[PDB]
């Protein structure tokens, strides 16, 4: 049972949740692997054995009529059609346990408040849209956003996958350029240069939107425009520095993840896109100041007078803080739903809290809690952690081309 | 079998080979990552034989005519005495490795630059002391820091054992009150308890340097004044925030780490202080603002006129980064070695290229070498490490009590 110490406050617990860790991970005892970013029915039924075990304690009736009755039933199913189908409260419950279970999410305090959409009757890259355009509708609510995700048909014996090809609902065009370079967002130029493959006429700004390539079971993918007002944005301005309205940066509202594969008791959701409220960091830090993305991190600090000679001057770390500030300000101006890292680290140690009281643990990969600026001025620096996986739960896959 | 790594800021891939080795096994499985967590007879033949074997393999002379004659030597040595002493070359490679093997060091690009002070000659805390205090002389050298260590006598059963009783050769008096709360350090709390316990003055200070508590095999410790001409310190100002000085905050000029274990070769000197220069961050960002440290942080914005009634205004990165400014200002102004978190981190990634051409891989910990601010904006943070044991190495070890 590994033994956890925070630091800050000394205290001390036993992660015994992850003694139950099912599907196994990177790391031995040679070599820890953490760091690495991308680390038969009979199966099929004991992952749908334990799922419905947890199903059924999480409605405290388990041991019940219904329980034994599930089981039964799932692997009737399994014997006769090699699958099975999950109930709608059973879907509404393993698709919150999914991002419970999330080992590098720092926004779980709000796992339980999540707008569940059932597009399991999805039936071509046509009605897909239909239920993207409502689910980016409902979620973005003006500004106000809200957690949702829409869960599209179960990979299944005899047909392909539905699948959206890009990484997020909304991204913007990476145009590599003349002279060996990248327009727009670096990250995005290889399903950039798929949609102008399929059809779509690029433009030739830094934060042109990109089209949804959607993929119907053994079907090419289809290209489809999002409507301009459905995608808000917000423009960056910072509340003292008049300037930086002058670099034109934008970024949009919503992070609607979309390449993810969600699991439950064993069956396979290669398209279930999902999506919260930004952490300021993601955009200030990562976003825009990658040496590999929009990197204008010299670009804002010779505009701020600051001395780029020497690094003892500090001056990324100044720029980079100012360049945050402008990002909450930002979403702030707009009424925009956003959360600060200190905000998010704090409500991230009351839900490792309420876990610990309510399963004994909490899977948390400690270098992805960590914001990626003032990590020790958060207390999630301070606080040991057990990196682990239990499912049901998000993977990662590999992409469709 | 040989973990890929890759560099996400850049693209390069390579794989480390070295991790084949790994002795003293890791605390991860494949069920659960720990790396986050900070603390995790003739047995002496194998340990001493493959030493030996890197020694020689390390002057071009594995295999020839010396190396096996001193394989022979040490099979005597133990035969006989159930033990050995180290040729003062031996230790000096020894002492040189353990640095280059330190996976949580991020200064190891000076690695070859060491200084061994043979210290096992010795007998009695008062000869230790002056032991001690020509390595802090040499150290010091009046700011033009550098790196040493001093080895004293190596370990044997039947008899006791040579430990300094601080973690540091220099730490500050952390003192409760009527009400628990701390007057100075409160990392140092206990053992500013025994050097009081043992008969030391207080002061009422919240920078009063404590006193060594020096221990010989078998007998108390004793306490020992350190020369106030041989502590050099940096009163702490500000460039161009004129009150910063009168917070009246300084930091030694020394960090001189006596409480790890040397292990080479088989061989474990509980007693073996070693040093270098400070990164700034260390004293800036750890010593002066973790909560449960000097915690200063707040009292430092309200001089700056920051806003502390909302997260949102970042102030505390604000606070933070300023306080790092000052201590780079400091010892550059007081001329004593010091290295921002920018230049180091460049230079580590420097040293992880020299060790893939030397050794075909460098054991890392991702998440120490990685600095505690700012850290998605030095380049190791999108470097892909990989943790695992060498010999000879530098261990922790209970506190002797
Ligand atoms: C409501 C506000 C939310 C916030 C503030 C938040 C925050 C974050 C952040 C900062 C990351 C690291 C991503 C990066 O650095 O690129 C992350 C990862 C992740 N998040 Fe969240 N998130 C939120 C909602 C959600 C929702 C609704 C879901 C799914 C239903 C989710 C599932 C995930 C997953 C699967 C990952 C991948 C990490 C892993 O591999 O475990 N998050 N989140
Ligand atoms: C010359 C400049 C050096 C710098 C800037 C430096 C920097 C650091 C830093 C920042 C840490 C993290 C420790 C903590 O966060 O508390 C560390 C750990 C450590 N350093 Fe270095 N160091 C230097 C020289 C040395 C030398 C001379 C030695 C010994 C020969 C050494 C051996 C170690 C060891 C054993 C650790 C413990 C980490 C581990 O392996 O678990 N370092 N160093
Ligand atoms: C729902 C949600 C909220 C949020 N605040 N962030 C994310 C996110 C997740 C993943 Cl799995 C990957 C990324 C892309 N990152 C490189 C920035 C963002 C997702
Ligand atoms: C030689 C050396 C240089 C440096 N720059 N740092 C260290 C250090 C090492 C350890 Cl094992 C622990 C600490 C203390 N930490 C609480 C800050 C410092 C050591
Ligand atoms: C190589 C390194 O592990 C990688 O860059 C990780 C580190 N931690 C991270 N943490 C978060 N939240 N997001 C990231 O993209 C990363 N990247
Ligand atoms: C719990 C966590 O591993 C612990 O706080 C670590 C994180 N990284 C660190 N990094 C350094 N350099 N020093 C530290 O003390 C720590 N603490
Ligand atoms: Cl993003
Ligand atoms: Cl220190
Ligand atoms: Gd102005
Ligand atoms: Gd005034
Ligand atoms: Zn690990």
């Amino acid at each position: 049972f590994p033994r956890v110490k925070n630091w800050e406050v000394g205290s001390i617990t036993y992660d015994t949740l992850s003694a139950q860790a099912q599907q196994d991970g990177p790391c031995t005892p040679r070599r820890c692997l953490g760091s690495l970013v991308f680390p038969a029915p009979e199966q099929l039924l004991s992952q749908a054995r334990d799922f419905i075990n947890q199903y059924y304690s999480s409605i405290k009736r388990s041991g019940s009529q219904a329980h034994e009755q599930r089981l039964q039933e799932v692997e009737a199913e399994v014997a006769a059609t090699g699958t099975y189908q999950l109930r709608e409260s059973e879907l509404v419950f393993g698709a919150k346990q999914a991002w419970r279970n999330a080992p590098r999410c720092v926004g779980r305090i709000q796992w339980g408040k999540l707008q569940v959409f059932d597009a399991r009757d999805c039936r071509s890259a046509q009605e897909m849209f239909t239920y993207i355009c409502n689910h980016i509708k409902y979620a973005t609510n003006r500004g106000n956003l809200r957690s949702a995700i829409t869960v599209f048909p179960q990979r299944c014996p005899g047909r392909g996958d539905f699948r959206i090809w890009n990484s997020q609902l909304v991204r913007y065009a990476g145009y590599r350029q003349q002279d060996g370079s990248v327009r727009g967002d670096p990250a995005n130029v290889e399903i950039t240069e798929l949609c102008i493959q399929h059809g779509w006429t690029p433009g030739n700004g830094r934060f042109d939107v990109l089209p949804l390539l959607l993929q119907a079971p053994d079907e090419p993918p289809e290209l489809f425009l999002l409507p301009p007002e459905l995608v808000l944005e917000v423009p960056l301005e910072h509340p003292t520095l008049e300037w930086f309205a002058a670099l034109g940066l934008r970024w949009y509202a919503l992070p609607a993840v979309s390449n993810m594969l969600l699991e439950i008791g064993g069956l396979e959701f290669p398209a279930a896109p999902f999506s919260g409220w930004y952490m300021s960091t993601e955009i200030g830090t990562r976003n825009l100041c990658d040496p590999h993305r929009y990197n204008i991190l010299e670009d804002v600090a010779v505009c701020m007078d600051l001395d780029t000679r020497t690094t003892s001057s500090l001056w990324k770390d100044k720029a980079a803080v100012e360049i945050n500030v402008a990002v909450l300000h930002s979403y702030q101006l707009a009424k925009v739903t956003i959360v600060d890292h200190h905000a998010a680290t704090a409500s991230f140690m009351k839900h490792l809290e309420n876990e610990q009281k309510a399963r004994g643990g909490c899977p948390a990969d400690w270098a992805w809690i960590v914001p990626p600026i003032s990590g020790s001025l958060t207390p999630v620096f301070h606080q040991e952690m057990v990196n682990y996986f239990l499912s049901p739960a998000f993977r990662y896959q590999p992409d469709p081309w």
